[PDB]
């Protein structure tokens, strides 16, 4: 049968896999053992599938005798299927191991060798990320322990009315309160704080054990629902110090970690494109584009002689060619496209009846005129030269589609879908007048050249979603049916619904809600029931990795080729225009101590602006700051006065005078103080912007951002055009259709008047009368300016499922919703998310990365210096031996040898590991015996750690002990726990947090974690001004928010509450941080719209005077600018460390060169520079051949060359470490024949940093 398992028997079993994948998507999970006919026949078909796979297993197991992973997986699936079928026939948890059927789609990857390569390229890019997964795990553990020690059991009480404990009488969302002696949220008028409450999320979200806390910390790290936890803690303990926990956790484990991931992935993509260039693949793309260039060239020249007639087309056809390329037929078509866009983007809801006539006549006249355009271009330029180009085929398709789809809406067969909106994609022809069109054409060329790889990465992305959708359907199918009056929309009941839910989890929005529903579907918070959260954890952290390795590996690997093609076409043009044109052509202003004081006053005038009181119109604090501004602006005027004697202007003194003039005319009017003041006090936020031209480096990192902004002017305009097109298509689908009545039984505005009966919590015995209101969606598709705002919030992955499930229910204009009407309309949102929120955003990030690479890398050195020998010679010049501190008076040497042994390290590491375990099982509700045991167990750990501190201080001496930073870090921990024990046997918690920091010592171990973290921290420190831009942005926007939305009333049912408001600078900064992390920022935006209530203190005109419409611009601009600046800082830090991110550890470098120092250390205690001649035999053989040679005996050619290379100018064993290191590194790489020593001598004084005449002894 070794013959029968070849030929298309492997295609038969592939079609069988495809059939079993369709028989899995048709199955409908029914609650409580229900079924239908289809699910009854599918089980019968499973027998055929299983019998087919079992004979495949037989024929491959008696013909091969398993070693491969895929065949073993197939055997496992077959065995589990047999066992499940037999068990089900026996009983007739039975159907609980059917979840192994979802691993059968994984056989499609193995069935074709063209996708195994892609899967391996995706999976092997992950092993460099295991040095970031460990860091994330350590951060999670440390923060879980800190939350255990800070917020354990504090979220188990809430307002309970005053009749007893009836049922959590505060809406459907009860929040934790605190007792009258507490510092948390106090209960309302007719309520009392009383314990005995499940928890904020049915007891799932809390810090009770190391299982709840370790999952709450992870959920916060994924930046989803972290403000909810922060506000629950705020209501529990207080509003003073949970932000120090949560904001630090977000910064350390969500932004820093993502920066590390981006750096490691970009340095790995570059370290493969460099290999591809070395082998050669750009040449194929380059030598193909010039081919069709001449095939667009000479092949038009052949057709230009087609009508040289020596039957009378020369009169007209010669003019048709001229007119087409006359810059008249190029501007006329642009004007027509602009007109078409104008009449397409003018379709609103309830438009005037004449507009719907003008636009439909235009949609026919312009369509006919464009058809005439096509016909004129085709026959007058060759019918096969109209297919050579890419826009020409696109225009052909769009014209033909417009003509075809016009009829289907003309006579009612089909409902409009905006087919002509794609002529706009011809406005991108206006880029021809700009230089930014050869750059945008090569990107499309690379995208269309790597189509076979894009369509395979997308296929793997879809297979992942399908497999996890089937698994979620198996687990949670027919289980999200709870008795609560709300029917969950994101469920796992169908195949399309499962696909939508898995896609929503992959996008990240509200994944924690689906996880909570899944946890409560399998019971509640309990050991066996809560174990179904690994599904949502693994799905999130293994789908967000695939979404970032599929789309970034397409953006960066294609933009790098696009820029290479652009460079090639830019040098070819220059060479042609240079050689082809070569045969024919041939006073205290300038102080230093005064500018730094003016800068201090500038920075002081911005604190008096952030300390104001937005609400209280008249207050004491508002009086001195209004009084201190008099002296503040006078000095800025005296500085401005003193600068007109010096000279008589630049583009920064304009702003410097603008602020002073604004302040003066603010104090100038002083009489119209109800007007202008609230539109002139907003321009006071330009006060911090006066340090841009006074704090050089801040001037450089503002020039760099403005140079970088003009470079992304292609990615920002193409994305805007795509968003406009998608909005125009969405207005034709959801205009006038997203309206709803409060009474779900009424589907007309003339039918939604009056009051209706509502039942609280679905209790029929408790009716409540509510008014009937006809309302629209929060974000609608009525205009072309509302669709672009509804789509922006979708692209930011905020509240997009709500819009999805509101648009699915829409069926008819001027009508209400219908449950699951057009579930097939979700493809619109899926395509928009894939194209805009996944493809174009990653293109923008990759463009920033590549642009920074070229901007900061093209200089290099231009003088040989290969990219390892550079640092090799640099450290050869700058080096010295280490210090050892051997303890003379051997009474100390015994203890020192004991301490510096390799067993003390393991003993201490095990001690820390046991301490972190003893701190990891302090639960809530522990018995008193457990608490006393915990105390008299921490006692021993503190004792052994203080004796180890003493026994290390004795050996290393107080001079050599505290010198190393690690001992002083442990010194506080031991002291922080010694005093903690004393005050624990008898009120503070900050001393307990010291013990957890001991795990940081274990974290900072290994040569990968330590090196990566240290290099990234150093790169962060090397650019302190790039991070100042974000601080300035946050400060400016916080001040603006304080002056605009600072007076809005604090209702707890809105998004402007006690926790979230603009009433203080810290609160405004926290709100802006929340919006930067993307946490219902659109809800805060809509809670700041005009027509809300002002606030007690901020003074009637109180109909509703608060809210500005400035909110839309404020929030959208802040989101865009914050994202841009965060990406800017991220890429700057990443490419400040690109020599480590592309290290190629298999070749010489700092790693072995630094170890040479330590292997020297013992032989030479002091630095000095004197050597032992006994070294030769063992010197290089001590470590490895990567530095020296492979431990060979001191009689080989390697040993002969060890002495043959003359030690530079040193008698006997007095060679300096620099000389021997340089000789070693020049033997290891870049070897040269004798007589070139003077060449190296002259090279080491030309382009390297100054030697300071310190190589005078190292010359020969
Ligand atoms: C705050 C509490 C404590 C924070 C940290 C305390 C630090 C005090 C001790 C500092 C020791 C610093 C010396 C040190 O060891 O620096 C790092 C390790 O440090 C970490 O990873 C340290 C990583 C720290 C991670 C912090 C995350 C923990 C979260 C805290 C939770 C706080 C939450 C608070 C909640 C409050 C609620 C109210 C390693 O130092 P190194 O020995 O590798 O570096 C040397 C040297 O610097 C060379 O320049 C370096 O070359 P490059 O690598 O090319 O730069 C050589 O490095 P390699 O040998 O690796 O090539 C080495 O030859
Ligand atoms: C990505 C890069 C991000 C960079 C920006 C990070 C932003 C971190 C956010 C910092 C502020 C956090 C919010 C905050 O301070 O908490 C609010 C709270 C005020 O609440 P309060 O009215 O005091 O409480 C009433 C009931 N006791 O606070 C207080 O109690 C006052 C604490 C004052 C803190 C001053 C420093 C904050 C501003 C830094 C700029
Ligand atoms: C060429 C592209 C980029 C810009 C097109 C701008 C025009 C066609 C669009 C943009 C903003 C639109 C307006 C946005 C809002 C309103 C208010 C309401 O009464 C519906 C129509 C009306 C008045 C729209 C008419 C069409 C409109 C003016
Ligand atoms: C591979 C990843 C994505 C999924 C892992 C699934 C496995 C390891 C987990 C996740 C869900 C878990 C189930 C969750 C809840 C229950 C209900 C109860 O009767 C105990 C066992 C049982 C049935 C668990 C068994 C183990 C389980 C099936
Ligand atoms: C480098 C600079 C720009 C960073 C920002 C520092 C300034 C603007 C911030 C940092 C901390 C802030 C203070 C934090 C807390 C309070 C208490 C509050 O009841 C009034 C405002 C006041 C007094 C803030 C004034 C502005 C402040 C001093
Ligand atoms: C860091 C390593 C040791 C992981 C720690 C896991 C162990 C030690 C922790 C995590 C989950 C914990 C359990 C979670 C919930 C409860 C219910 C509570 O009413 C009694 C304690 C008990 C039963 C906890 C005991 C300790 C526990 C088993
Ligand atoms: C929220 O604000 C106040 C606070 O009570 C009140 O008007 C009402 O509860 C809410 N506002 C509206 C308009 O419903
Ligand atoms: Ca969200």
């Amino acid at each position: 049968i070794s013959i029968v398992e070849w030929k298309p028997f492997e295609i038969i079993i592939l079609l069988t896999i495809f059939a079993n994948c369709v028989a899995l998507a048709i199955y409908i999970p029914f609650p409580e053992d229900d079924s239908n006919a289809t699910n009854s026949n599918l089980e019968r078909v499973e027998y055929l599938f299983l019998i087919i796979f079992t004979v495949e297993a037989f024929l491959k197991v008696i013909a091969y005798g398993l070693r491969n992973g895929w065949n073993l997986l197939d055997f496992i699936i077959v065995v589990v299927g047999l066992f499940s079928a037999i068990l089900e026939q026996a009983t007739k948890d039975v159907k609980a191991l059917r979840a192994f059927r979802v691993l059968r789609p994984l056989r499609l990857v193995s069935g074709v060798p063209s996708l195994q390569v892609v899967l391996n390229s995706i999976i092997k890019a992950m092993v460099p990320l295991l040095h970031i997964a460990l860091l994330v795990l350590f951060v999670i553990i440390i923060y879980a322990i800190i939350g255990l020690e800070l917020f354990m059991g504090k979220m188990h009480k809430t307002c309970y009315n005053q009749e007893g404990i009836a049922d959590v009488p505060a809406e459907d969302d009860p929040s934790p309160c605190a007792l009258e002696t507490g510092h948390g949220r106090q209960c309302q008028n007719g309520t009392v704080c009383k314990p005995g409450w499940d928890g904020p999320k049915h007891g799932i979200t809390n810090f009770d054990n190391f299982a709840f806390a370790m999952l709450t910390v992870f959920q916060c790290i994924t930046m989803e629902g972290w403000t909810d936890v922060l506000y629950w803690v705020n209501d529990a303990v207080g509003r003073d110090w949970p932000w120090i926990y949560f904001v630090t956790l977000i910064i350390i484990g969500s932004f820093f970690v993502l920066n590390l991931v981006l750096g490691v992935l970009s340095g790995e993509f570059s370290k493969e494109r460099e290999k591809a260039k070395a082998r050669g693949d750009f040449q194929k793309l380059r030598e193909k584009q010039q081919l069709e260039e001449d095939l667009k060239g000479y092949l038009d020249w052949i057709t230009q002689a087609e009508d040289i007639d020596p039957r009378w087309n020369r009169f007209c056809r010669r003019k048709c060619r001229a007119a087409v390329k006359s810059n008249v037929f190029y501007w006329l078509v642009i004007f027509l496209v602009f007109l078409n866009t104008l009449t397409i983007a003018s379709e609103h809801y309830n438009q005037p009846n004449w507009l719907t006539e003008v636009q439909d006549t235009a949609n026919k006249a312009l369509l006919a005129l464009f058809t005439a355009e096509m016909l004129l271009k085709m026959y007058s330029l060759g019918l096969q030269a109209y297919f050579v180009s890419l826009f020409n085929r696109f225009d052909c398709f769009v014209v033909c589609g417009g003509i075809l789809e016009t009829i289907l809406v003309e006579t009612k067969i089909m409902s409009p879908l905006g087919i002509s909106v794609l002529r706009c994609v011809r406005l991108l022809r206006i880029f021809k007048i700009t230089r930014y069109w050869n750059s945008l054409s090569n990107l499309v060329a690379s995208l269309l050249n790597s189509v076979r790889s894009i369509a395979s990465l997308l296929l793997l992305l879809f297979l992942f979603i399908i497999i996890f959708s089937l698994l979620g359907m198996q687990l949670f199918g027919g289980k999200f049916n709870f008795d609560e009056m709300q029917t969950r929309r994101s469920t796992f009941d169908n195949f399309p619904q499962s696909l939508l839910t898995v896609f929503q989890i992959l996008t990240g929005e509200d994944w924690n809600s689906v996880m909570y529903d899944g946890i409560m579907a399998y019971g509640g918070p309990s050991f066996p029931g809560m174990l179904v959260c690994i599904y949502f954890i693994i799905l999130f952290i293994c789908g967000n990795y695939i979404l970032l390795n599929v789309f970034l590996a397409i953006a960066v690997d294609n933009l790098a080729d696009a820029e290479s093609l652009t460079s090639a076409q830019k040098e070819e043009e220059e060479e042609k225009e240079r050689k082809k044109l070569a045969r024919t052509a041939s006073r205290i202003v300038n102080d230093t101590i005064f500018t730094n004081l003016i800068l201090f006053f500038i920075l002081l005038s911005s604190i008096s602006l952030a300390a104001e009181d937005p609400v209280q119109h008249t207050s004491f604090r508002n009086h001195i700051l209004g009084n201190a501004d008099y002296v503040f602006t006078s000095i800025f005027t005296l500085e401005i006065i003193l600068k007109m004697t010096a000279y008589g202007r630049n583009y920064f003194n304009i702003l410097d005078l603008l602020v002073v003039s604004v302040s003066l005319i603010s104090f100038g009017i002083q009489s119209s103080a109800i007007n202008v003041v609230k539109i002139l006090r907003v321009l006071r936020v330009l006060r911090p912007l006066r340090a841009i031209n006074r704090a050089k480096g801040l001037k450089h990192v503002v020039q760099c951002v403005f140079v970088a902004i003009r470079t992304i002017g292609n990615i920002v305009i193409v994305t805007t055009l795509l968003q406009f097109m998608f909005a125009c298509i969405g207005v034709q689908l959801f205009k006038g259709k997203l309206y709803t009545c409060s009474d779900s039984s009424k589907q007309t505005e003339a039918e939604c008047k009056g009051n209706y009966i509502t039942y609280k919590d679905g209790e029929v015995d408790h009716p409540i009368i509510q008014p009937r209101s006809w309302e629209n969606s929060k974000f609608d598709f009525d205009n072309v300016l509302a669709a672009m705002m509804a789509l922006f919030t979708v692209s930011t992955f905020e509240g997009w499922p709500e819009l999805l499930y509101r648009s699915i229910d829409s069926h008819t204009e001027d009508k209400g919703p219908i449950y699951n009407y057009r579930v097939e309309i979700s493809i619109f949102f899926i395509i928009y998310i894939i194209i805009i929120a996944f493809f174009m955003m990653n293109i923008f990030v990759g463009f920033v990365i590549v642009t920074f690479q070229e901007q900061g890398e093209q200089e290099y050195k231009n003088c040989e210096l290969d990219k390892n020998q550079r640092q090799c010679v640099e450290y050869a010049l700058k080096a010295r031996p280490l210090r050892r501190y051997i303890p003379k008076n051997q009474h100390q040497y015994k203890v020192w040898y004991v301490v510096n042994s390799t067993y003390f390290e393991y003993l201490m590491f095990v001690l820390i590991l046991l301490n972190t375990i003893c701190l990891a099982m302090q639960h809530y509700g522990q018995s008193c015996l457990f608490k006393i045991a915990m105390n008299i167990l921490n006692m021993l750990f503190t004792g052994l750690f203080t004796v180890e501190m003493i026994l290390k201080l004795i050996a290393f001496k107080p001079k050599g002990y505290f010198s190393d930073p690690w001992n002083v870090f442990d010194f506080l921990i031991v002291i922080g726990s010694i005093i903690d024990v004393i005050l624990s046997e008898t009120s503070i918690t900050f001393f307990r947090l010291f013990r957890v920091m001991r795990l940081v010592k274990l974290l900072s171990r290994g040569e990968g974690i330590r090196t990566l973290l240290w290099t990234f921290i150093k790169s962060f420190q090397a650019l302190p001004y790039v991070a100042l831009l974000i601080v300035m942005l946050f400060f400016i926007y916080a001040v603006i928010g304080m002056q605009v939305f600072g007076k809005i009333a604090l209702n707890d049912t809105t998004e402007i509450n006690r926790n979230n408001n603009f009433q203080t600078f810290p609160q405004a900064v926290l709100l802006l941080f929340r919006c930067a992390t993307g946490e219902a920022w659109q809800d805060i935006m809509l809670a700041c719209m005009p027509g809300k209530k002002c606030a007690p203190e901020s003074e009637t005109e109180g109909e509703t005077p608060c809210g500005s419409s400035f909110a839309v611009f404020y929030f959208i601009s802040f989101y865009m600018l914050c994202a841009f600046l965060i990406i800017n800082l991220f890429v700057a830090v990443i490419m400040d460390n690109f020599d480590y991110l592309t290290r190629d550890w298999s070749i010489l470098g700092p790693h072995h060169l630094d170890e040479f120092k330590r292997i020297w250390a013992e032989y030479d205690p002091e630095a000095k520079g004197r050597i032992k001649h006994l070294d030769v035999v063992t010197l290089l053989r001590r470590i490895q051949p990567p530095l020296g040679f492979g431990k060979l005996c001191p009689h080989r050619v390697a040993c002969k060359r060890l002495v043959s290379m003359n030690m530079p100018l040193n008698s006997d064993g007095t060679v300096m470490f620099n000389a021997t290191l340089f000789a070693l590194v020049r033997t290891a790489l870049r070897i040269k024949t004798e007589g070139n020593l003077e060449q190296a001598n002259e090279e080491l004084r030309a382009i390297i940093k100054k030697i300071w005449k310190r190589t005078s002894m190292k010359l020969l």
